[PDB]
DNA sequence: GGTTTTTCTCTTTTTCGACCTCGAATTCGATTTTAGATTTTTGG
């Protein structure tokens, strides 16, 4: 790297909220197939 | 009258209590800008 330069973030980067979800039915075993990904 | 056996309590284990208690994770209402439109006022 020859010139480096420290950027903001927001400045280039894409924030969006979550699309709106109802994900909480009746049974979600493992024969089901989503990952459903959490921290 | 004495000895032995059985039982009862007291000493020590031991096993339960529509629980409970710490880490991880977090959906709805409360509240705010912006999109936008409509109405009113001012200027030409």
């Amino acid at each position: 790297g020859v010139e480096v330069e420290w950027l903001p973030l927001g400045e280039i980067t894409k924030y969006e909220q979550p699309t709106k979800y109802l994900v909480k039915a009746k049974d979600y075993h493992d024969t089901y197939t989503i990952p459903v990904l959490t921290a």
